[PDB]
């Protein structure tokens, strides 16, 4: 376990399904508020600007699966 247990991160896929409901690849921002809001959160404009960008690794704008997991390991 690299992160934690593979359900942990097995769920850690889910969660990016859930997101990218589009399935294009890309967490946009404003896909991020409904992201932070499907935990059961309120985030605000800003927050999906900032969120984004804060564990944006290459800087271009938008969240994957990858970036994520990153993210992931911030969450604790
Ligand atoms: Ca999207
Ligand atoms: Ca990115």
């Amino acid at each position: 376990a690299d992160q934690l247990t593979e359900e942990q991160i097995a769920e850690f896929k889910e969660a990016f399904s859930l997101f990218d409901k589009d399935g294009d690849g890309t967490i946009t921002t404003k896909e991020l508020g409904t992201v932070m809001r499907s935990l059961g959160q309120n985030p605000t404009e800003a927050e999906l600007q900032d969120m984004i960008n804060e564990v944006d690794a290459d800087g271009n704008g938008t969240i994957d699966f990858p970036e994520f997991l990153t993210m992931m390991a911030r969450k604790m």
